[PDB]
DNA sequence: TTTTTTTTTTTTTTTTTTTTTTTTTTTTTTTTCCTTTTTTTTTTTTTTTT
């Protein structure tokens, strides 16, 4: 254990592999709106 | 000389086919491309002639 010291009692599997970080982070995908810009047309929040 | 009996002519439905019309999960993020075009008429320009 990293907090205590202990031992677990479960034996566990560790060992080396190959991963891939993907295109899809946070940061191009949070997003967040008070109020902003309408359409011109119906007067509805715009799109994306 | 009138009654029944056959024929005709609409009359309403039936049934099948054809046509028409309307529909097709929710949300989100990036690029790319286009948002004219050839044809015809009009106007200006340039060269030539007397």
């Amino acid at each position: 254990n990293g907090h205590t010291g202990r031992k677990i009692n479960a034996q566990v599997f560790l060992g080396p592999t190959y991963y891939q970080r993907l295109k899809h982070m946070v940061d191009d995908k949070i997003h967040s709106r008070a109020r902003g810009p309408v359409q011109i047309l119906v007067r509805q929040p715009m799109e994306g």
